[PDB]
Protein backbone atom coordinates (compact mmCIF):
# COMPACT_ATOMS: atom_id res chain seq x y z
CA UNK A 1 0.00 0.00 0.00
CA UNK A 2 1.10 2.99 -0.91
CA UNK A 3 0.27 6.48 0.91
CA UNK A 4 -0.03 9.92 -0.27
CA UNK A 5 0.56 13.62 1.32
CA UNK A 6 -2.47 15.06 2.68
CA UNK A 7 -0.49 18.61 3.17
CA UNK A 8 2.68 20.15 2.85
CA UNK A 9 4.74 19.27 6.03
CA UNK A 10 8.60 20.87 6.61
CA UNK A 11 10.71 18.72 8.82
CA UNK A 12 12.27 19.66 11.87
CA UNK A 13 15.57 18.07 11.46
CA UNK A 14 16.99 15.37 9.74
CA UNK A 15 15.24 12.84 10.98
CA UNK A 16 11.90 13.71 9.41
CA UNK A 17 11.63 14.14 5.66
CA UNK A 18 9.86 17.32 4.36
CA UNK A 19 7.25 16.63 1.94
CA UNK A 20 4.49 18.30 -0.36
CA UNK A 21 0.71 17.41 -0.62
CA UNK A 22 0.15 14.63 -3.15
CA UNK A 23 3.37 13.19 -2.60
CA UNK A 24 3.37 9.25 -2.88
CA UNK A 25 5.27 7.38 -0.26
CA UNK A 26 6.07 3.68 0.21
CA UNK A 27 6.28 2.85 3.95
CA UNK A 28 9.32 0.95 5.63
CA UNK A 29 8.39 0.83 9.33
CA UNK A 30 4.97 1.46 10.89
CA UNK A 31 5.25 -0.62 14.11
CA UNK A 32 7.77 1.86 15.73
CA UNK A 33 4.78 4.04 16.39
CA UNK A 34 3.20 7.02 14.89
CA UNK A 35 5.99 8.51 13.03
CA UNK A 36 6.33 5.89 9.96
CA UNK A 37 9.30 5.64 8.25
CA UNK A 38 8.79 6.31 4.75
CA UNK A 39 10.46 6.23 1.38
CA UNK A 40 9.11 9.29 -1.23
CA UNK A 41 8.10 8.57 -4.68
CA UNK A 42 9.27 11.66 -5.43
CA UNK A 43 12.73 12.17 -4.55
CA UNK A 44 13.58 8.47 -2.69
CA UNK A 45 14.46 10.59 0.16
CA UNK A 46 13.84 8.36 3.54
CA UNK A 47 12.80 9.61 6.45
CA UNK A 48 10.03 9.66 9.21
CA UNK A 49 6.77 11.39 8.60
CA UNK A 50 3.92 11.65 10.72
CA UNK A 51 1.41 9.14 9.67
CA UNK A 52 -1.27 11.70 10.18
CA UNK A 53 -0.53 13.29 7.01
CA UNK A 54 -0.53 10.42 4.80
CA UNK A 55 -3.44 8.43 3.79
CA UNK A 56 -3.36 5.31 1.76
CA UNK A 57 -3.72 5.07 -1.96
NA1 LIG B 1 14.53 16.28 7.20
NA1 LIG C 1 -3.24 8.78 7.97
Amino acid sequence: TLFVALYDYEARTEDDLSFHKGEKFQILNSSEGDWWEARSLTTGETGYIPSNYVAPV
